[PDB]
């Protein structure tokens, strides 16, 4: 409804920034609303859903197995990874690397996903493949998150973020059990609280994954509706803002408060 349009240009008043909108329906893939759907804006820790997508295409391929068990040292650890921190002696299997990343943001766990993957080149062609034909990654933790202006590395644009979700989580690329794995990692997300999830109603459902980034840069990708089932995708990003994190969130948050007040 246009009045979340409302919000999302009260959100680039107060943040002095670009602001990319996109309410899509999940059933038909129609998108309802949007604000800057076809701009460019960095992905972030977003791209993590994506990043265990193609690993559990993978698996469903019969490439990879969520058991495996991967082994990594001091060499491999970057900032902020709270879990793969803990288990630099024991290890940690695809599945635990792939909930690491998604519902605790852990860096280390992407990259060591990345490479299970054959990296950002193949996370790329595995979007193009599946019909994403803009969403790139090109960096790996935490480079990718630089958000240079202009620079079309490590982006993704609102329409495409919807729709790439949107297969993924309901599609036929993955086999129903890693559609559903997907979506319970989401729905399990730890660090997302002050964003969509702050103006959800009880009983809601939502599955979601937030990134932030420097430059102002922040994101949040989820999949969310009444009585406990998704009924439609929401993607928000902005860049560029001086404003503190606190207020990005905030702003987030309004668009979501609107979005549900006009469901
Ligand atoms: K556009």
């Amino acid at each position: 409804h246009p009045e979340t349009l409302v919000k999302v240009k009260d959100a680039e008043d107060q943040l002095g920034a670009r602001v990319g909108y996109i309410e899509l329906d999940l059933n038909s893939g129609k998108i309802l609303e949007s604000f800057r759907p076809e701009e460019r804006f960095p992905m972030v820790s977003t791209f993590k859903v994506l990043l265990c997508g193609a690993v559990l295409s993978r698996v469903d391929a019969g490439q990879e197995q969520l058991g495996r068990r991967i082994h990594y040292s001091q060499n491999d650890l970057v900032e902020y990874s709270p879990v793969t921190e803990k288990h630099l002696t024991d290890g940690m299997t695809v599945r635990e690397l792939c909930s690491a990343a998604i519902t605790m943001s852990d860096n280390t766990a992407a990259n060591l996903l990345l490479t299970t993957i054959g990296g950002p080149k193949e996370l790329t062609a595995f979007l193009h493949n599946m019909g994403d034909h803009v969403t790139r990654l090109d960096r790996w933790e935490p480079e990718l998150n630089e958000a240079i202006p202009n620079d079309e590395r490590d982006t993704t644009m609102p329409a495409a973020m919807a729709t790439t979700l949107r297969k993924l989580l309901t599609g036929e690329l993955l086999t129903l059990a890693s559609r559903q794995q997907l979506i319970d990692w989401m729905e399990a997300d730890k660090v997302a609280g002050p964003l969509l999830r702050s103006a959800l109603p009880a009983g809601w459902f939502i599955a979601d994954k937030s990134g932030a980034g420097e430059r102002g840069s922040r994101g949040i990708i989820a999949a969310l509706g009444p009585d406990g089932k998704p009924s439609r995708i929401v993607v928000i990003y902005t860049t560029g803002s001086q404003a503190t994190m606190d207020e990005r969130n905030r702003q987030i948050a309004e668009i979501g408060a609107s979005l549900i007040k006009h469901w």
